[PDB]
This record gives structure tokens, C-alpha cells and sequence, in this order.
DNA sequence: GGTAGACCTGGACGC
DNA sequence: GCGTCCAGTCTACC
């Protein structure tokens, strides 16, 4: 009862609601789609993970997003804690307005959107976003998710335990920059990205000016931000775009990799024109990104998330 | 200045 | 059962 992960039905008094129609958010299409790798459906329709340094379990009904938090007497989330959730999901951005616009300028989008409503972008923490996507290159979501969990258990602050799961906060720069982190990460299976993690943590702390340097990119322009990030080891144009889009508030950033290339060719009959190559390459990848921005506009990155998410399910 | 490969890891097919 | 695929970044080179 008071033990293990909660369900809306098991502990009614501990949940609080946030008005949110399924049309504005579908947890099942957002949480396991490669935006964040830290949420798990521990119980059917109930997703648990760390949000704003605390463990939460989320679940939804047709018109409500139900939330519960494990912090000391167990109690429902406060209005302020709930705002933390609203902010994580950027609920002030009306998805219905965006879907309308995209669908109006892109007939293909309209068709896909009908069956994949509620795919919005999470507003993630820069550090977590940076290192999680550093682990994402030349990799699959399943493996990435494992890698990220092991990284947090080994170097992140211990939070609370539910059932046999011990939640950890994401590691700090100081921790990832520590001595012998690379070796430990290799034993955890990060492969060659183990060095990228250690090297990038040290680079930010010892060559770029610290956490402030990263957090500052939020106020900088997409072009500036994207350029700064590519300086870090293991961070190319794609990883940088993911970080810009999901943690630095650059809604126009469009991450281009295999999935978007497939979508471009199959659903838009797209082909590079200005680029030299015919297939994927730094020149053609940049061109595709421009194509999507030209098609969808200022929130092209968000539109990308809808089709990308839909392409995973497919 | 724009390519070819090599690359940790492990679930997928293909046979 | 097994060998080749496959889910971006970096770096020798033409
Ligand atoms: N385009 C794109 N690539 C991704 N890779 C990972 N890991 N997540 C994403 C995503 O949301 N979009
Ligand atoms: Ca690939």
C-alpha cells in the first residue's frame, strides 16, 4: 500500500491533477521516444522518473494529467511542484495550435498527425541532455536507456527507492570529470563514448568556464548555441541539434539522422540539390535540416518530433 | 574541402 | 545456433 510505486487507484489522496487533454500530451508517445531516456512505465499507463530532483509517477485520463511525488509524510504535490511538471512539459505551448499550422502547410503531416496527437517536446536540463545524447550516437534507444541508467546509478545522487528500484539524480559535471570515470564507464558498457563523457565534462569545467557556459546558451541564438556545443568531444552537428532543441529552447533545431532521412525520401521524395553528395554527408544533412525548417517554420524541431516519434512506432 | 572507414555493444534477421 | 546489420563522430587523405 504505502510501499512500491503508486498507481492512481491504489493511493487516491496522494495524486493531484493538471488540466491537460490527451490531445495536448500523450505520455506513451513522449516518454519512451528518445527525448528523455529516464522514464519507465513501471505499472501499466503509469510512468515514473526523476523530474526536478525528485521522483514522480505520472498517468493520464482523457482530460487530466495525474501526478504524484516521492520526496516527510507522504502527501499530494503542491501547486508549486505541479508547476515544475507543467514547465517540464512546456504546457503553455498549445500543441493544437502547432499541429493546425503544420498540417495546413504540409498535407503529409496532417495525415500522420491525425493518429499521433499529443507529441510535444520536453524542456530538459542541459547537463542531462548533453551527456544523454553524447551516449546516443551510433546507438539504439534500448541500449542508450541502459547506458544512461548505469551512468546515473554509479555517479548520480541517490534519491529514493521504490520496490527494488533506486532512483538517482543525473550526475554533476564535477562527478563526470572525476579521475578514472572513463574506465568505470567502460565497465558499464558505454563503449568508446565513455571517453567522450569524461573528456566533455573536463572540457566544460576546465576549458569553457563551467556550468554557466552551458546554461548561458539558452539566451544565445540557435546558431551560436549549436556552434558552441560542437566544440565538445563526441558532439557533432546532430547531437548538438538534439541538445539545442530539447534543452536550450531552440524550437527550430532539426536533428538529422537515419530516421529523418528515411522520412524525407519516403514521404516527401526529397533529394539534396545544393549539396555535392546524393546520400547522407555533412553537406546533405545540413541541407535536409534547412528543408524541414523551410517546410514547417520556427517550430520545425517540434514537428520533427511528431514524425520521428511516429517513425519509431512504425 | 568533401569523402571512406573504423568504432563499443547487443538485439535482429538471414541462412 | 552464428556472421553480418544497424541503431553519429572523428580522422586520416585525395
Ligand atoms: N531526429 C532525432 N534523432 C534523435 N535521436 C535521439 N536519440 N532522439 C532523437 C530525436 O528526438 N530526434
Ligand atoms: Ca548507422
Amino acid at each position: 500500500g504505502s510501499e512500491g510505486h503508486r498507481t492512481l487507484a491504489s493511493t487516491p489522496a496522494l495524486w493531484a491533477s493538471i488540466p491537460c487533454p490527451r490531445s495536448e500530451l500523450r505520455l506513451d508517445l513522449v516518454l519512451p521516444s528518445g527525448q528523455s531516456f529516464r522514464w519507465r512505465e513501471q505499472s501499466p499507463a503509469h510512468w515514473s522518473g526523476v523530474l526536478a530532483d525528485q521522483v514522480w509517477t505520472l498517468t493520464q485520463t482523457e482530460e487530466q494529467l495525474h501526478c504524484t511525488v516521492y520526496r516527510s509524510q507522504a502527501s499530494r504535490p503542491t501547486p508549486d511542484e505541479l508547476e515544475a511538471v507543467r514547465k517540464y512539459f512546456q504546457l503553455d505551448v498549445t500543441l493544437a495550435q502547432l499541429y493546425h499550422h503544420w498540417g495546413s502547410v504540409d498535407s503529409h503531416f496532417q495525415e500522420v498527425a491525425q493518429k499521433f496527437q499529443g507529441v510535444r517536446l520536453l524542456r530538459q536540463d542541459p547537463i542531462e541532455c548533453l551527456f544523454s545524447f553524447i551516449c546516443s550516437s551510433n546507438n539504439n534507444i534500448a541500449r542508450i536507456t541502459g547506458m544512461v541508467e548505469r551512468l546515473c546509478q554509479a555517479f548520480g545522487p541517490r534519491l529514493i527507492q521504490l520496490d527494488d528500484v533506486t532512483y538517482h539524480g543525473f550526475p554533476s559535471l564535477q562527478a563526470l570529470a572525476g579521475p578514472e570515470v572513463e574506465a568505470h564507464l567502460r565497465k558499464l558498457g558505454l563503449g568508446y563514448r565513455a571517453r567522450y563523457v569524461s573528456a566533455s565534462a573536463r572540457a566544460i569545467l576546465e576549458e569553457q568556464g563551467g556550468l554557466a557556459w552551458l546554461q548561458q546558451l539558452r539566451e544565445s541564438s540557435y546558431e551560436e548555441a549549436h556552434k558552441a556545443l560542437c566544440i565538445l568531444p563526441g558532439v557533432g552537428t546532430k547531437v548538438a541539434d538534439c541538445i539545442c532543441l530539447m534543452a536550450l529552447d531552440k524550437p527550430q533545431a532539426v536533428p538529422v539522422e537515419v530516421h529523418m532521412w528515411h522520412i524525407a525520401q519516403r514521404d516527401y521524395s526529397w533529394h539534396p540539390t545544393t549539396s555535392q553528395a546524393k546520400g547522407p554527408s555533412p553537406q546533405t544533412n545540413k541541407e535536409l535540416g534547412n528543408f524541414f525548417r523551410s517546410l514547417w517554420g520556427p517550430y520545425a524541431g517540434w514537428a520533427q518530433a511528431v514524425l520521428f516519434s511516429a517513425d519509431l512506432r512504425q
